[PDB]
DNA sequence: ATATGACGCT
DNA sequence: AGCGTCAT
């Protein structure tokens, strides 16, 4: 009827840096540019664990979480950059500082939600509307969109080359555009995409880093759109593109469906693709997955989703962690204390930096451990008051709240051994 | 032998 | 409060 909300109220973008840690290393070491390379942690065991892979090394099948020694068998020319190590653990400061560079540039254009070290959602609804009153009724030239793909286009009688494809779809999209109607959702996305071109040009201009972006009407679609044409390209996913796109879209590819919920949707409903969800009533979906999940699934498979872009570029928690897999699991009281102290010393540096930059203090310390055999991330979390940014107090207090977990008759020893220590400062207060 | 961060459920 | 899910 005339009372159907199509989920086209917003223009939302998601910007994600291309092989981000690699780009940070490649900017600093020009010998690594335009080469198969990867960023690795801890060179001692099997060459180090790979955490980021350039697109040149991906062409050989090198992936994240692979051992560097194994990646070298797939790609003998692979160059490696090692993560900084401080206090016997990985130190990600260089990438956090690179991340702040990118976030501050994006923040100049619109309200952003920091979503990870290398990505942020952008709510462009206001910027698009303002622009719709300033760029006048002046048409949108294809030159304003030199790196944009229109998902689903070109269609019909028109190639062979990807940029030929990109242009043809953009041409079909822009020819079909009704610019005399400032409330066309498709025109709004187009203006959003122009804006995202400009903010991606600014990021590259001011940092050297390339990135990809999705532009659509909500966070889920924008994130999906972002990966469609990685790297160094952006993708507009219109409401109209959703039925064809979702008809062969595996369910696990949708944000929040990559885990157990996504698996249960597939197993319980007997489907493979996002589009098959539309044949179920909302009540049926709620009967299987809960009121909130069923409702979310019912709207989402029609391309509709209402999670807002939260105005937040600052983390809500600040944390330091280290895993101790296998025979490295911590098995004496001295080890636990020493590592807690190493974690607390890095955390104190980060928190002091945070308070000076951001006018806030953390008030609660969360201590998370994992014990050997437990396959869950955390086996146990406990908390106490974070009153002084003092590493020796924080490490001692963290020890106080977990020391009863030790079921060891001998007091020098720690049993069962700990496979993870994690200190997280939270409950930030205005200061 | 897979360093962190956001959040939901009870 | 403490645990579970989902994610980069
Ligand atoms: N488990 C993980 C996942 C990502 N990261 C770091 C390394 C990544 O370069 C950076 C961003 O992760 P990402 O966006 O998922 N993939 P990345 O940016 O490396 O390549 P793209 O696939 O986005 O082009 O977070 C990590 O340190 N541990
Ligand atoms: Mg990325
Ligand atoms: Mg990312």
């Amino acid at each position: 009827g005339p009372h159907m909300a199509t989920g086209q109220d917003r223009v939302v973008a998601l910007v994600d840096m291309d092989c981000f840690f690699v780009q940070v290393e490649q900017r600093q070491n020009p010998h690594l540019r335009n080469k198969p390379c990867a960023v690795v942690q801890y060179k001692s065991w099997k060459g180090g664990g790979i955490i980021a892979v350039s697109y040149e090394a991906r062409a050989f099948g090198v992936t994240r979480s692979m051992w560097a020694d194994d990646a070298k068998k797939l790609c003998p020319d692979l160059l490696l950059a090692q993560v900084r190590e401080s206090r016997g653990k990985a130190n990600l400061t260089k990438y956090r500082e690179a991340s702040v560079e990118v976030m501050e540039i994006m923040s100049r254009f619109a309200v952003i939600e920091r979503a990870s070290i290398d990505e942020a959602y952008v709510d462009l609804t206001s910027a698009v509307q303002e622009r719709l009153q300033k760029l006048q009724g002046q048409p949108i030239s294809a030159d304003l969109l030199p790196s944009t793909y229109i998902e689903g286009l070109p269609q019909g009688p028109t190639t062979v080359q990807k940029e030929g494809m990109r242009k043809q779809g953009l041409f079909q999209w822009l020819d079909s555009l009704q610019i005399d109607n400032l409330t066309s959702p498709d025109l709004q996305l187009t203006v959003g995409a122009v804006i995202v071109e400009e903010m991606r040009a600014a990021i590259e201009r001011e940092t050297g880093f390339q990135c990809s972006a999705g532009i659509s009407h909500n966070k889920v679609l924008a994130k999906l759109a972002c990966g469609l044409n990685k790297p160094n390209r952006q993708t507009l996913v219109s409401h109209g593109s959703v039925p064809q796109l979702f008809s062969q879209m595996p369910i696990r590819k949708i944000r929040s469906l990559g885990g157990k919920l996504g698996a249960s949707v597939i197993e319980i409903l007997g489907i493979e693709y996002m589009g098959e969800l539309t044949q179920f009533t909302e009540s049926q979906l709620q009967s299987h997955f809960g009121e909130k999940n069923g409702s979310w699934l019912y709207a989402m498979c029609r391309g509709i989703e209402h999670d807002p872009v939260k105005p937040r570029q600052l983390p809500k928690t600040i944390g330091c962690s280290k895993n101790f897999p296998g025979k490295t699991a911590l098995a004496t009281r001295e080890q636990v204390q020493w590592w807690l102290l190493q974690l607390a010393q890095e955390l104190e540096e980060r928190l002091t930096k945070d308070r000076n930059d951001n006018d806030r203090v953390a008030t609660q310390l969360v201590v998370s451990i994992r014990v050997q055999g437990d396959k869950r991330l955390s086996s146990l979390r406990r908390c106490c008051a974070l009153t002084r940014y003092d590493a020796h107090k924080m490490s001692h207090d963290a020890f106080t709240v977990i020391k009863n977990c030790n079921t060891s008759g001998i007091q020098t020893e720690w049993s069962p051994p700990l496979t993870m220590l994690f200190l997280c400062a939270t409950k930030f207060s205005a200061s």
